[PDB]
């Protein structure tokens, strides 16, 4: 449920911007 963590762990290298209910993955 920690999507910021999950995304920032899965996308090891990408710029995952966590902003509340918004997540911006910039690879």
């Amino acid at each position: 449920n920690d999507k910021c963590k999950e995304l920032k762990k899965r996308y090891a290298g990408c710029e995952v911007r966590c902003d509340x209910p918004r997540y911006e993955v910039h690879c």
